[PDB]
């Protein structure tokens, strides 16, 4: 049977919620033995992703990701890293340890190709500085970048609200105002913590916003993706 | 840093919710790097616990638990198995692979000692047949056993409602009627799936029922227990 390996804890709150999403969008028909097999390494002691760039200690962070990929390579058939910003480590990781990897940036790129309307990239300043989405996506011309001022505002939402476990709906007004400002009805979860907003939106039945949310997509399409 | 290993998937829904509970009851002060390190093996392809007793294939199940304990022994400092009924496998597992194990039955026993009032054991028929709580707990005289008829009713709640992800509050009336019938204001989560009821009770602010719930206790006391 096929096993998903999650390298998480890079948002422990969102890592936990992602595992919930998997079984929410894969309810069994008769028996639990039908349901997805998953291994989660939820290690919040991972050095801050943006912080490791903002200081100089990228090597410390790249070593963290590398060692834990070696582990999961032995245990899982496919692997996801639960942080977009953490994908900046990948060019420094050997190609053999990345064979099983399902990239959140590629997953986002595919969904945006099908959607084919301009969409607002919500992400960390470090994800922005590293230009992961602009350099990674075939659909980069459909990505609307936040201005520097609005980048900082999103960074605040991620760390002050979403990472601390607070009600993701408490930033919905701020996000609608951004979506309006940038003249669009959609966003990309450039930070994984917007998985939490995406879930809270689908719960309340708000379908005015279109969320390109890689973790939602991976959860929904587990059976197709995980081989 | 100390790592909890969860052998779960024996209620994928509740396994996911337990990981959520850990970070809910351990919110960080300044940085995420403060937060609990956890490894979860969420393998629902574990053979049904009660079913493996009800057929003859206990060996198949004991092998599952044994192999996955060997794995987690190498990776974690403390280990929890996310199913009370699955603890029936332990007498057949070598003592060396159980050094790190934190027993849900012992955790329940301790909480009941401090509580010191008669309490209703809600569990699977297989947990009842194996008499895990009655044989395991120093506080066994404080445990009120469900009659055979009410055992089947609880088994139905676990599999038809709680394991399928449905709103745990939808069985609250049925549980209050049991609690009344057996003349008590408390229950033991003899099935881990009653972690889900326990959380839904603490959310709505219902403190008329006292839940002896091992997973809640482990989540709350992570820093003390996990060394
Ligand atoms: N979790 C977000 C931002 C911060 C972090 O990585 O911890 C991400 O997708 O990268
Ligand atoms: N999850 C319950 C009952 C059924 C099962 O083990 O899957 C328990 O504590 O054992």
């Amino acid at each position: 049977l096929p096993i998903l390996g999650v390298l998480g804890g890079m948002g422990p709150v969102v890592t936990a919620e992602f595992l919930k999403s998997i079984y929410e969008y894969n309810p069994f028909i008769d028996k639990e033995q039908e349901s997805p097999n998953v291994i989660v390494f939820s290690f919040p002691s991972a050095p801050d992703r943006t912080g490791s760039i903002d200081s100089g200690k990228e090597r410390e962070f790249i070593d963290f990701i590398q060692v834990n990929l070696e582990h999961l390579n032995k245990l899982a058939d496919c692997i996801v890293i639960g942080s977009c910003t953490a994908h900046y480590a990948l060019p420094q990781i050997p190609e053999n340890l990345k064979d099983k990897l399902i990239s959140l940036i590629k997953i986002a790129d595919q969904e945006l190709q099908e959607y084919n309307e301009p969409t607002l990239l919500l992400a960390s300043t470090g994800t922005y500085q590293k230009k992961l989405f602009q350099e990674g996506c075939t659909t980069a011309d459909l990505i609307i970048s936040l201005s520097e001022s609005d980048q900082k505002l999103i960074h605040e939402m991620i760390y002050k609200v979403l990472k601390r476990g607070h009600d993701p709906l408490s930033i919905l007004r701020d996000i609608e105002a951004l979506l309006e400002k940038y003249n669009t009805r959609s966003y990309i979860s450039g930070s994984t913590e917007f998985h939490l907003l995406t879930k809270s939106l689908k719960l309340k039945g708000i379908d005015s916003i279109k969320a390109i949310d890689p973790l939602s997509t991976i959860a929904q399409n587990f059976s197709q993706l995980i081989i």
